[PDB]
């Protein structure tokens, strides 16, 4: 079971999320990201089990990354599905802030509002190695 | 003196450029990117000199990356300046295509139109490892 699951938006967070996978793998962590570890079968099943098997949940807060979550009242958006699982299993959630504006809780679905209550890490283009060291201090 | 100079747009390519840095150093290339290796002094000469010392010139073509070069007569846009140096020095230009649309050459200033004649490498989120290896094979 991989120890770090990376959840992100294919849209605005694909590059950071891959740059995080590499960096954590360089420091020895076993990393799940979809385009490399999501393999055969029913992905709904397997993605949820990958969040369930990972002690660490790294969530890439790229600009507008929770917009598709807002008014996803039937829990059919995939960042929404991943966050709820992580909160449900008590995972060490670690958000990564990259030009992300914090929603008010009320605009998000109730089952994922708790994600705003975790200390996030601001991504610094100018000080990436320090940001990586900080992200790794946060990992368990 | 570094072997590889990375040219990029801070607002669209900052992540892929940093992703390219980490991977290339991993493979043992000495990589120049401004955030890590631009240092004291007048940047307008430190920058041009570093393009001149690197055999390889890697150009991150994120979306819109050459836009601010358009109509830049007096060569004051930095992507424009870095590109013209690579062309005038006969550098090993390896463009990286990240959702970039090829402009018609005549929208670009005359002194960088030739940059379009080089073989670009398409960045594949799904096949990042394959993409990195192809980049290495292009490098001298
Ligand atoms: C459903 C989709 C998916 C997987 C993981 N996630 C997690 O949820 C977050 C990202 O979600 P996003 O909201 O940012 O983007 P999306 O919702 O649009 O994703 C779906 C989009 O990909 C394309 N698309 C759709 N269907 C398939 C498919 O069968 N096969 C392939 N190759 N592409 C497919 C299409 O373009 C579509 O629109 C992340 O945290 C993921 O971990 C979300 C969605 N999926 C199965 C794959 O990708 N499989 C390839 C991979 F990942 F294994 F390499
Ligand atoms: C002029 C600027 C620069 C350097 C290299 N390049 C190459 O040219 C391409 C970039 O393309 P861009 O179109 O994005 O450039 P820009 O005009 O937008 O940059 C302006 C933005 O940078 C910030 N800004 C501006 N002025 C300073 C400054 O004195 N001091 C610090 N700390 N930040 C500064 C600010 O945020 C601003 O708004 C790349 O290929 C670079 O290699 C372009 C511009 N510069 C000196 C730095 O950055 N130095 C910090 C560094 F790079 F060492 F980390």
């Amino acid at each position: 079971t991989p120890d770090v699951f990376i959840s992100y938006r294919r849209n605005s967070g694909s590059q950071l999320a891959s740059l995080l996978k590499v960096h954590l793998q360089l420091h020895g962590f076993s990393v799940f990201i979809d385009v490399e570890k999501l393999e055969a079968g029913k992905f709904e099943d397997k993605l949820i089990q990958s969040v369930m098997g990972a002690r660490n949940f790294v969530l890439v807060l790229s600009p507008g990354a929770l917009d598709k979550c807002m008014q996803d009242h039937d829990c059919k958006d995939w960042v929404h599905k991943e966050i709820v699982t992580a909160l449900s299993c008590g995972k060490n959630i670690v958000p990564i802030i990259d030009g992300f504006e914090w929603p008010e809780p009320q605009v998000l679905p109730e089952d994922m509002q708790a994600v705003l209550t975790f200390n996030g890490i601001k991504w610094s283009h100018e000080y990436q190695e320090a940001t990586i060291e900080k992200i790794i201090r946060f990992l368990q």
